[PDB]
């Protein structure tokens, strides 16, 4: 015979995914009432248990012999972490360069016998650091792609059911909470590089601390550089951290700061000269943008430098042009990245690196209420991971482009990127997750409350949104710029105006291109004032972008920097502008929105702004003076407008600073005509003195934050209020 209880300890013996099923499957036959049917599906179902249990068996029978590095460079503590995981749950592993943390804790699992009936989940900031590490742990255990080692970096790809060692990104393991809300797949899940505290980071530590009594099973540690590791220990309870010594040989430091003709590569290009004088050994440069390394590359490829390979590392890049980045290049390679070679897989023989020692950062601007990608310096903690590349037996030199004063001017750590996102853009996320209410989330740091009801507000004039996600909610956190900014791109769509509006949402999510200094003042004043339009402020960034791929094609690579400078044009930010301009344009192409070919008319391109800017609008006196904005709000418009000295009645502006006074920047006019149909979700209508005349007419007055779009419109009254309306027509008819 067979027991509904002893069932159930077969389960135990399952893995974890298969035990609900089964769980569920049992319940339901206590509804048989022939007990002769309930043995018989009693039966069947043992023998479905005991398939799904020798598939425990199985994997735990093709567990592999488990080896360690000779190097002994975490080998010796990793005698000393298998004592620390098996004892607690949470563990956090500091380390420092390469010190094979990421490569050995899967192993250190998988012999603690995990990874058995649940999967041993690893995660990793970007999609090739994933697949690295996968194959870099497959080989040293003699594993074959379909072998107990996978990686999982796009969300529609899957695993074979002999892994044992689960790799992915942030983005990926989030993405499954959504279908697997418990995490059953896993029994231990691995967060690498936490230290960068991005997003996915932080969604993922709180995530996990809210899921650890649900899971008394799971194992959960958290690798890192040895930044602040501490703060993670008292994110949960308590928690125990391990420090490994990671054997870095010495790293020399070169301060080589930099003070019309003059090159900006220039500094770059004198600093691999300088070490071309030391050795012709491998070299690599960190940089802002992609066409910022694509302009690098060309000039040093027009030097024609001796027995040297220029390998630009894009994430554009196919897997086949990654693998060349690990070649054995027989002659020198001169590697140009960004943030992404800070990562802890690195290329194998970097000999030098040059540091900038800036980087593109989010930051959200308090001043103007939008989330910008300013470029600026990097922080300490930064720069030493930076330098911390050159790790090998063999002396290298790390060059910094900046002064030694300066270096110990910035900041010790880079902001946690909760801490300087706009709330709106981190309730859209967490939302499109499922991650729940914010204030009930355990940020591992918080944020700031006061601006979650702003955000909110924020999101419910977008049309954005306890609450749900519309649809155009999906696509607008699927954009890489402000929602403010990512309205404006779908609205493009319907007028099509996309273009325009990819040109300038990405224009103002950067600080302004157009410089100014105070030398040449009425010279760059004079050079601006080529592209100003006489209605809008904004048609100044369209004018200038058809410009600037006006001259690039017309201009050599050289002579474009050459205009920059001439044109007073920070070459650094328009190239930031062109990067960013592409990749939302990859986004918008991913979704089903079309990109123009004809220029759009200013009415088509200005209601598509508006829906971004709807608590942005104002009205003018009848003093020929101020403005009223939202919420009885009074403001002015910003001196050097286009718009300053013809001011309209109703103005358009992209932001509302208070300094002296509340100034309004980034000024269009528009017809209040348009307001009222892409702003159906937040109109007052009002009405007032209804009166017969030859039905009833009453007196419509409409308002958007409180200022009157329609100030006063005879519409019929009998829909408003049907027993007015039936009442007087009685009275009238009869007399008429």
């Amino acid at each position: 015979k067979l027991t509904f209880t002893a069932l159930q300890q077969r389960l135990d013996s399952l893995m974890l995914r298969d035990r609900l099923r089964f769980s569920r499957r049992l319940h339901g036959v206590k509804k048989v009432k022939n007990p002769d049917a309930q043995q018989a599906i009693f039966q069947e179902m043992a023998k479905e248990i005991d398939q799904a249990a020798g598939k425990v068996l199985l994997r735990e029978a093709a567990r592999p012999e488990i080896t360690y590095p000779d190097n002994l460079p975490v080998s010796q503590k990793k005698q000393d972490i298998l004592e620390a995981i098996r004892d607690h749950q949470v563990v956090i592993v500091a380390g420092e360069t390469g010190s094979g943390k990421t490569t050995q804790l899967p192993k250190i699992c998988m012999e603690l016998g995990r990874g058995i009936k649940g999967l041993i989940g690893h995660t990793q900031p970007r999609r090739l650091a994933a697949r690295t590490v996968a194959n870099r742990i497959a080989e040293e255990l003699k594993t074959e792609p379909g072998g107990c080692i996978g990686y999982k970096v796009r969300f529609s790809d899957h695993v074979s059911d002999n892994t044992m060692v689960k790799l992915m990104t942030d983005g990926i393991l989030l993405a499954e909470i959504q279908q697997d809300r418990l995490l059953m797949q896993y029994d231990t899940i691995i967060i690498d590089e936490a230290h960068e505290r991005s997003l996915n980071i932080d969604f993922l530590l709180g995530y996990l601390k809210e899921l650890l009594p649900r899971r008394p099973d799971l194992k959960i540690i958290i690798t890192s550089a040895t930044i602040d590791p501490e703060r993670f220990s008292r994110h949960f309870n308590n928690a125990p951290i391990i420090e490994v010594s990671g054997r870095t040989y010495p790293v020399e430091v070169r301060y080589r700061p930099i003070v019309t003709e003059r090159d900006q590569l220039q500094a770059i290009f004198d600093a691999v000269d300088e070490l071309s004088q030391e050795s012709h050994g491998d070299i690599l440069i960190f940089m802002s943008g992609e066409r910022e390394i694509r302009d690098t590359a060309d000039a040093l490829n027009k030097l024609n430098l001796r027995h040297t390979e220029i390998l630009p590392l894009y994430a554009r890049l196919s897997n086949s042009e990654q693998n060349r980045v690990f070649q054995s290049h027989s002659g020198r390679r001169i590697v140009l990245a960004t943030n992404v070679a800070e990562t802890s897989l690195t290329v194998p023989g970097i000999k030098y690196v040059i540091d900038p020692g800036t980087a593109r950062i989010s930051r959200y601007s308090y001043r103007t209420k939008v989330q910008r990608l300013p470029i600026e310096p990097i922080s300490q903690a930064s720069a030493n991971q930076r330098k911390g590349r050159c790790g090998r037996v063999s002396e290298g030199i790390c060059i910094r482009l900046y002064s030694e004063d300066d270096f110990l001017s910035r900041p010790e750590f880079t902001d946690p990127e909760i801490l300087r996102t706009n709330l709106a853009s981190v309730i859209l996320q967490m939302t499109a997750l499922g991650l729940g209410d914010i204030a009930a989330f355990p940020f591992v740091e918080a944020p700031d409350k006061r601006n979650i009801q702003d955000g909110v507000r924020l999101l419910e004039e977008l049309g954005a949104i306890a609450y749900k996600l519309t649809p155009l909610g999906r696509q607008l956190s699927q954009l890489p710029v402000d929602p403010r900014l990512a309205r404006m791109v779908l609205e493009a769509q319907k007028h099509g105006c996309v273009r325009e509006a990819m040109i300038i949402t990405s224009a103002l999510s950067i600080q302004d291109p157009r410089e100014r200094p105070m030398d040449k003042q009425q010279a760059s004043d004079e050079k601006h004032r080529r592209f100003h339009d006489k209605e809008s402020d904004f048609l100044a960034f369209v004018n200038l972008w058809n410009y600037l791929g006006e001259q690039q094609k017309a201009l050599s690579s050289n002579a474009f920097r050459r205009l920059c400078r001439t044109d007073y044009l920070n070459y650094l930010r328009v190239r930031e502008w062109q990067d960013i301009y592409t990749q939302l344009r990859q986004v918008v192409k991913e979704l089903g929105i079309p990109v123009n070919s004809e220029p759009a008319e200013y009415r088509e391109i200005h209601i598509a702004l508006l829906t971004g800017l709807l608590s942005h609008i104002g009205m003018k006196d009848a003093d020929k003076q101020e403005y009223t904005g939202a919420r009885n709000a009074r403001f002015s418009i910003f001196p050097g407008s286009g718009l300053f000295k013809k001011p309209p009645k109703w103005v358009m502006v992209a932001e509302l600073v208070e300094t002296s006074r509340l100034w309004g920047r980034i000024a269009a006019r528009i017809d209040p005509e348009w307001v009222e149909p892409v702003a159906q979700h937040l109109i007052k209508r009002t009405y007032s003195e209804p009166h017969w005349e030859r039905a009833v007419m009453a007196t419509e007055k409409v308002t958007v934050y409180g200022l009157p779009i329609v100030a006063a419109r005879k519409v019929n009254y009998s829909q408003i209020d049907p027993a007015l309306c039936r009442e007087l027509f009685i009275r009238h008819a009869l007399v008429e």
